C-alpha cells in the first residue's frame, strides 16, 4: 500500500432511505443537517478531519487510531441520547490526492464499516494491535470475507 | 410550493474496483482514477452538468435536463469502449431535491443511487420518469424496461436501459 499512514473511519446510518421515505424530505434534511453538525463536532474533538459525506455517512481521517475510536465511542453515546449508525475503522498507508484519499486501505476501511452492525464500532486487526493503556477494550473478533480482497480478516468490536 | 428544485442526478460506479486496486497496486490505481476523473469531468462539462462529488470509484453528477444526463452517459460508455479495462455502471433519475452548499439531499438522490446500483457494468439505466421525459427524443432509444424493487423504497419500479447508436 502506498502513501502516508492514516486512520480512516466510515460512518453509515442504517436504513436511512426508508427513514427518509417515512418522514419525508423536509424532516430528512433537518435530521441530516443536525447529524452533520454532531459528527463534525465530535470529529474535531479528536483532531480528525471529515474528507467527504455520502449524505447519511462520513469518511473521516485521523492521525492516530485512538482518536478515531474515541470519536466513534462518543458518536455512539451521543446517538443513544431515532437513528442507528455503523462505524468501521482501519489504518494503513493511503495516497493523498487533493483533499481525498485513495488506495486499497481506503477500500478496506469502507468494507470494515459495511460489516459493522448498527450501533457497533468495528476495527481491523492493525487498529486493534495498535491499541491497548488507551482506555479501550475489544471483543475477541470475528473472521470474515470482504468483497474485493482475497484474505479473510478478523474484525474487532469496541466494547 | 414543493420542497426542492428539479434536477437530474446521475451516479457512476466502477465494477469491482477493489479487486482492480488490489491487482494493479495503489500507484497504478491512483493514475487510473485520476484519468477517469478527468474523462468524466470533461464529458459532464460538455453537457453543462456539474460533478457534485467523487465517491472513490465513481461520481455523483447533477444536470438541469434529462437529455444532457443521458447524452453524458452515452458518451462516457463510448469513451470507455474506446479506451478498452474498467466497466462502469450508470444510473439516472430525475425529480426534486434539496440543495445544501454544493450537495443535494432527499429521497430522489437516494433513488438515483439505487438506479445506478441496479445497472450492470457497461449499462446505463434510467428511471421511468427519465424514460418518459425522453419519449420524444429523435436519437435516444430505450429497451422496454424491467421491474425491480429498490432498497429503501416501497413497491416496484421499472428501469430502462439506454440503447445507443
Ligand atoms: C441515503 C442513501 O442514498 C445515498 N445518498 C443520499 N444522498 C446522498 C448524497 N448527497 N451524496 C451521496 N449519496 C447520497 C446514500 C445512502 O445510501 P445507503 O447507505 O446505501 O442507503 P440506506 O441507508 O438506505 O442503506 P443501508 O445503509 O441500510 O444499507
Ligand atoms: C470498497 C469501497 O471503497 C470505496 N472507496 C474507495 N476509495 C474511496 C474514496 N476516496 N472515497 C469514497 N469511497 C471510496 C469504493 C468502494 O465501493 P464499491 O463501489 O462498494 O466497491 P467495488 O467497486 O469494489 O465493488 P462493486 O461496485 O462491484 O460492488
Ligand atoms: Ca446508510
Ligand atoms: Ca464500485
Ligand atoms: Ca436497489
Ligand atoms: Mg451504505
Ligand atoms: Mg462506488
Ligand atoms: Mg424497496
Amino acid at each position: 500500500a502506498m502513501g502516508s499512514r492514516v486512520v480512516i473511519l466510515f460512518t453509515d446510518i442504517e436504513e436511512s432511505t426508508a427513514l427518509n421515505e417515512r418522514i419525508g424530505d423536509r424532516a430528512w434534511v433537518k435530521l441530516i443537517s443536525s447529524h452533520d453538525k454532531l459528527v463534525s463536532d465530535l470529529v474535531r474533538r479528536q483532531s480528525g478531519h471529515v474528507v467527504k459525506s455520502q449524505g447519511d455517512g462520513f469518511m473521516v481521517a485521523f492521525a492516530r487510531p485512538e482518536q478515531a475510536v474515541r470519536c466513534g465511542i462518543e458518536l455512539q453515546r451521543a446517538l443513544r441520547r431515532e437513528i442507528r449508525v455503523r462505524i468501521g475503522i482501519h489504518m494503513g498507508r493511503s495516497v493523498r490526492r487533493g483533499d481525498d484519499l485513495f488506495g486499497r486501505n481506503v477500500a478496506m476501511a469502507a468494507r470494515v464499516a459495511a460489516q459493522a452492525a448498527g450501533g457497533e464500532i468495528l476495527v481491523s486487526q492493525p487498529v486493534r494491535d495498535a491499541l491497548s493503556s488507551d482506555g479501550i477494550r475489544f471483543d475477541d473478533g470475528r473472521e470474515v470475507e470482504l468483497k474485493g480482497f482475497s484474505g479473510t480478516y478478523r474484525l474487532f468490536a469496541v466494547l
